[PDB]
């Protein structure tokens, strides 16, 4: 399992712009297109990022493309934040994966903010970061995927995704 199969496992797949579960517009593997209502900001930025008209619609080839993007930035922005680096870097291979989940899905200032959550796994104390984790709003909003990358992180194995 890697990276790339485990994103493609709680993002799915989609080529039409789409509402995320929070109401914005998306494309691809989870690819954010704007938090803005509109639909046309939407089909904008997506001629943007393709360099083509698209008109909301997209090949797999080009959803694949975005997403090599993604995971890419998601990496190095984590190399450069002085609050996640030194996590990223104190973890095993399978939390480090855990970790580019985190942050593909709600950005480098999103998991930032998870300080104690950050203590904890820096300390290696599975069991408690696990507990904490659990208490928010991201647990709260999309519980399965989030118990998946909880167990990823708890466990170090990854068995919440076979
Ligand atoms: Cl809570
Ligand atoms: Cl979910």
């Amino acid at each position: 399992m890697n990276i790339f199969e485990m994103l493609r496992i709680d993002e799915g797949l989609r080529l039409k712009i789409y509402k995320d579960t929070e109401g914005y517009y998306t494309i691809g593997i989870g690819h954010l297109l704007t938090k803005s209502p509109s639909l046309n900001a939407a089909k904008s930025e997506l001629d943007k990022a393709i360099g083509r008209n698209c008109n909301g619609v997209i090949t797999k080839d080009e959803a694949e493309k975005l997403f090599n993007q993604d995971v890419d930035a998601a990496v190095r922005g984590i190399l450069r934040n002085a609050k996640l680096k030194p996590v990223y870097d104190s973890l095993d291979a399978v939390r480090r994966c855990a970790l580019i989940n985190m942050v593909f899905q709600m950005g480098e200032t999103g998991v930032a903010g998870f300080t104690n959550s950050l203590r904890m796994l820096q300390q290696k104390r599975w069991a408690a970061a696990a507990v904490n984790l659990a208490k928010s709003r991201w647990y709260n909003q999309t519980p399965n995927r989030a118990k998946r990358v909880i167990t990823t992180f708890r466990t170090g194995t990854w068995d919440a995704y076979k």
